[PDB]
């Protein structure tokens, strides 16, 4: 399976598994963690998330090929259901990331609620060098999580950080040895699910309120931007660039 | 008495006195700084305010026998009554938290202007730990303060911060020998407090304004649900299960 | 002249050049600032602008002269124009801060993009210490770059930070030796500069849409404040203390 799930002393364990391709998210994917985060809403037996990915990858990414599927899914797709749930859910997510979160991988942290990282971490929101733009209101979100130069600096001129510079800025708040991010982000995950669950929700609930309205609003408003950039010239470009071995030209 | 009170060179001292109990708040030292910041707004004289505590601890947090003390308070509570002051204080306060600052002592420091900490400071908010939820306004105050990501290690997850930690993430701006703490945050409360008092007075009132609103709106959301949780057997069970030295249930 | 321009590889090099009084702005330099940026919106070939100064001083902040001219200016003030300018700008900036950035030298920081430093960088916006208030929306922006208790410790307590405080406090991205500060900045600016220049134009736009009529708003706030103290007693004493080599007095 692409998404390994596993639920032991009420934490739901997620990690996703590819890593043939990086841990790529494509359609199923994102279907997958769609359906386990609703149902960790839904079952009061279930108190934390944690999130992870297996092998030296957190994740490189939408998978390019299913990025560009002409056939086009039935009912929602699965990319925003995911994010509609993963931006909505109730239930307190630790988030262990071991290894390069690219794009999406940077972003999904952003409603992700512990976020730690391995040493080998690194961090990258390169929308500009796709010809794309900001999506999961990471435009909204990143400046509120590490000011407006760190989010320019990843956002605008495509910076990659190592995981102490992305200690430095507030985007992960802990830094572990490879060897121990997994067990000692369950140990945390572990010790929020055995906490008082009304609570923890309603302490999320208090928090995440603050911004609810604006950040639906605000993956629309990327969501318009977002969809005709990629069907234009200048994502052509840019991906056409990458493989062709060649500078992009912009006229 | 509980509250230290000294005037000079136009700076209001207040000093948080119940060493024996740790600096835990009560009633009547709520009462005492909320009488002390709304003399601070009123006396043109009095143009910063220091904030400090005695002994080793800044202060370990709302007084537990008081805090459920069933006889209720005539007029407006002293906790809601000093909430109120310390947010809508024109004042600049500097405050030096000299040791563990949890809970109350936690967000408080939200709504002072300069903070400051000795090398010996230790800051936590466990809402969670008690079967609460945030208050002061923490659930908004916090978040602008050091991000999501600190703000959901604290809230959420429990974490104890140390001085060094707390700087980095920007909850506190300098660290200090504990031996001079104090006096170099008295030099920069008198050094504010011999400036152009409506400069000082304006800067701050712009500076406060843009969340002014949503400050006070919060503290009504968050207090429906503290007051929904500390009357629950959540908190009942978080709260006996330390006493009874053992592990809590929650079905 | 007083702003050197050039424009290569679709960046426009702006240096701020009056070394001879620190980099202190002018309604020359503004003006002259305010028609290089509104020029980069409307040029489809300028990509990317690198602000930078000449010598060792970024800025020292307002020409005090200039500031206090009682001859009025013909149209919109020229520091208005800047305001506006650099507040909308459309195109990316890349500012390389090479000395002491003070007072208007901080601010215009907070709308720049890509913000870079020299070790001998130094940061102030001591408002309070000349009877002022915070210009150029820094009530809100500043708060929100640098969390509300870095904010108050530079705009009320007139505190100076050096370039590695900037970093940790997220003011600042990166920080480069000074020898080299410019050429790593310009092959920054020329990087962005061959992205797709849609993509970068509505990812900033996405970034800025945020708070971008509270920014407008702030500032007019903070003008009618400003203009009442620039006006007043307080604003009179605070500098002919400084020229009178006194300590200043307010009753
Ligand atoms: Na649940
Ligand atoms: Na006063
Ligand atoms: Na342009």
């Amino acid at each position: 399976k692409s998404l390994n799930v596993s639920l032991n002393n009420r934490v739901l364990s997620l990690t996703i598994n590819r890593p043939e391709l990086k841990n790529a998210l494509n359609r199923e994917l994102y279907a997958a963690l769609a359906d386990e985060l609703e149902r960790s809403n839904h079952d009061d037996q279930i108190r934390a998330v944690l999130l992870t990915a297996n092998g030296d990858t957190f994740t490189a990414g939408n998978d390019l090929d299913d990025f560009i599927n002409p056939v086009e899914e039935s009912g929602t797709p699965s990319v925003i259901r995911f994010l509609k749930a993963i931006s909505e859910c109730e239930t307190p997510i630790v988030v262990a990331v071991n290894g390069p979160a690219i794009g999406v991988g940077l972003t999904m942290l952003l409603h992700c609620d512990m976020v730690y990282a391995s040493k080998s971490a690194r961090f990258r929101a390169p929308f500009t060098h796709v010809g794309l733009v900001p999506e999961a209101a990471s435009s909204l979100l990143l400046p509120l999580a590490v000011g407006q130069a760190w989010a320019n600096d990843l956002m605008l001129a495509g910076r990659i950080l190592d995981a102490r510079e992305a200690l430095s800025a507030g985007l992960v708040t802990r830094v572990f040895e490879d060897d121990v991010l997994v067990a000692e982000s369950l140990k945390i995950a572990e010790q929020v699910a055995s906490l008082a669950p009304n609570s923890v929700k309603q302490s999320k609930r208090l928090i995440r309120g603050v911004n609810k309205e604006e950040v639906q609003a605000q993956m629309k408003r990327e969501g318009v931007i977002f969809a005709e950039q990629l069907a234009s010239a200048e994502f052509k470009e840019s991906v056409a660039a990458f493989f062709e071995k060649r500078a992009p030209h912009f006229a």
